[PDB]
């Protein structure tokens, strides 16, 4: 039908399970659209000129085109259009925060008509295509005689590997873990993204012809000059893993565990491998009171994965207001509905205890009015300082890059202050010849789709450089 039906229809997301039932299991919380409902929700588009849904999507899919090709049957052509510009569409549709990228700037969203549910239609059109064999690996026609190396198996690494293998090269990936996929499989919990689609996509990648090297750290089992001599070009996509800390009176007691360790062990125990720290360790929250520090999406993941495993009472201390939350806002409402209690504008001061933490003494800060440059300056209130009973606290402040030049044996890699190495904009080439670096280690605490775009751009640049070098 002529697809301008936002006038006489109302937006409604797919099926959801109630809160009293969500708290038990570890599966997802949403469901896939039905056919007659997807063909209706994809019809509310307006095919507007100058589509803001595409200007603000970091990978810049052709959103109106497959929204049209979905609203008229014709699902296979829609799958083609969607896949031809994005390597992991379903993963993006599942995890990408849409209220700030695409759904937050739709033209009918700016006019209080609600937003066309884009990511859910992405999921629908990209998963119903998987069941009927419309997905196939991109095996190169004529195998080109060159070899390219990458470091890391995250989103950027896998995207670059797929692009290079499609061009015709021979790729070799080098991941530190045993199950490749990066923090897509060890950072993000199960209820957000299921660990089955990730292994499905990595199996497809391996079927395309990629060679996998698990349990292979660059620092220990290799060296950057050796790999530089092996292949023709290497892509540093190792991400950021050196976490942050806090120095306060009482910050040396027991049961003060970093967030990444907790999340990793939760992912493992959901998969298996029977780590002992889940049996006898401080990485369980069965019958304890949990308190997490800092904000962001990491805080949301931690608090939810804690409230799933019992956790008689959970609290989260953010040191700003609610509207400045770094992550999305659907997960905040989800956590509130599931049982979490939030404490906005609070900063930790100390930990009271003897050998194990018994409580967290915190202060209450006040934010000034936005400055002429758009920056609020908080100041701690002198009177109100309080203490919360805490059985297990989790520090989830942030993440920073490691010291790569002093660990990759090459002290000539140019670096900024924070650790993100410098790189040109066009070719995505590192200071040194032959080596390239693009992904999350160049940006900071970005999202997945930015990593995908950086990986694709670095792949194109590496192809151009290798062709120009073997050319003459
Ligand atoms: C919805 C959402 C939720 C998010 N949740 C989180 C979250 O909970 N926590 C979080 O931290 N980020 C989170 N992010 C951020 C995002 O996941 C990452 O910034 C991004 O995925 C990292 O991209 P990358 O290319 O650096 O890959 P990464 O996955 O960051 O790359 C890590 C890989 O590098 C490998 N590696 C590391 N060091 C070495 C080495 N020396 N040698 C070899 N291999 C090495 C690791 O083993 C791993 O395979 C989230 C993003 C979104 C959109
Ligand atoms: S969601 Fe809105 S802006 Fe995006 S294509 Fe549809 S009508 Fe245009
Ligand atoms: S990748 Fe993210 S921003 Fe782009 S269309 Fe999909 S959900 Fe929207």
């Amino acid at each position: 039908q002529r697809m301008l039906g936002f006038v006489h229809t109302a937006q409604r997301m797919p099926d959801k399970r109630p809160a009293a039932e969500r708290r038990q299991d570890f599966a997802e919380i949403y469901a896939r659209f039905s056919d007659e409902r997807a063909n209706e929700q994809a019809n509310r588009c307006s095919q507007c000129g100058v589509p803001f849904c595409q200007v603000h999507c970091p990978v810049s899919n052709n959103i109106p085109d497959w929204l049209k090709l979905t609203s008229e049957g014709r699902l296979e052509e829609a799958y083609e259009v969607s896949q031809a510009t994005n390597n992991f569409p379903e993963i993006c549709g599942r995890i990408c925060p849409q209220d700030r990228l695409c759904e937050g700037n739709c033209v009918i969203e700016q006019s209080t008509h609600g937003a066309v549910t884009i990511g859910s239609v992405e999921k629908y059109i990209n998963d119903t295509a998987w069941d009927q064999g419309w997905v196939k690996p991109r095996t190169p026609s004529r195998e080109l005689g060159l070899s390219v190396g990458v470091i890391g198996a995250g989103p950027a690494g896998l995207a670059a590997a797929e692009e290079l293998r499609a061009k015709g090269y021979e790729v070799h990936v080098y991941d530190r873990y045993d199950r490749m996929g990066g923090l897509l499989v060890y950072g993000i919990p199960g209820f957000k993204l299921e660990k089955s689609v990730v292994e499905r996509r990595v199996k497809l990648l391996a079927d395309a012809g990629v060679i996998y090297h698990p349990n292979f750290e660059v620092g220990r089992d290799a060296s950057l000059p050796e790999l530089r001599r092996k292949h023709v070009a290497v892509l540093v996509a190792t991400g950021v893993y050196k976490a942050r800390d806090i120095k306060a009176p009482g910050s040396g007691l027991g049961n003060i565990v970093a967030a990444l360790d907790y999340l990793t062990t939760s992912n493992k125990v959901s998969l298996g491998d029977t780590v002992e720290a889940y049996e006898n360790g401080s990485l369980n929250a069965a019958g304890k009171h949990v308190v997490v520090l800092g904000g962001g999406d990491t805080a949301m993941d931690c608090v939810r994965t804690a409230i799933r495993q019992g956790a008689t009472s959970v609290k989260c201390l953010y040191r700003r207001d609610r509207k400045n939350m770094p992550g999305s806002q659907r997960e905040v409402a989800h956590a509130e509905e599931e049982g979490v209690e939030f404490i906005w504008q609070a900063a930790p001061e100390g930990f009271t205890g003897d050998t194990v933490v018994t409580g967290v003494r915190a202060v209450r800060i006040h934010l000034g009015v936005a400055d002429a440059t758009g920056r609020q300056t908080p100041q701690v209130i002198e009177g109100s300082e309080f203490t919360v009973q805490a059985d297990l606290v989790i520090k989830a402040l942030g993440f920073e890059p490691e010291d790569l030049p002093n660990a990759f044996d090459e002290p000539e890699l140019k670096v900024t202050r924070w650790g993100t190495l410098l790189v040109d904009h066009r070719t995505k080439m590192t200071n040194m010849d032959g080596v390239f670096a693009a992904g999350d280690i160049v940006r900071g605490a970005s999202l997945v789709v930015w990593a995908i775009r950086d990986g694709r751009d670095a792949a194109e640049g590496i192809h151009a450089y290798a062709k120009a070098k073997a050319e003459a």
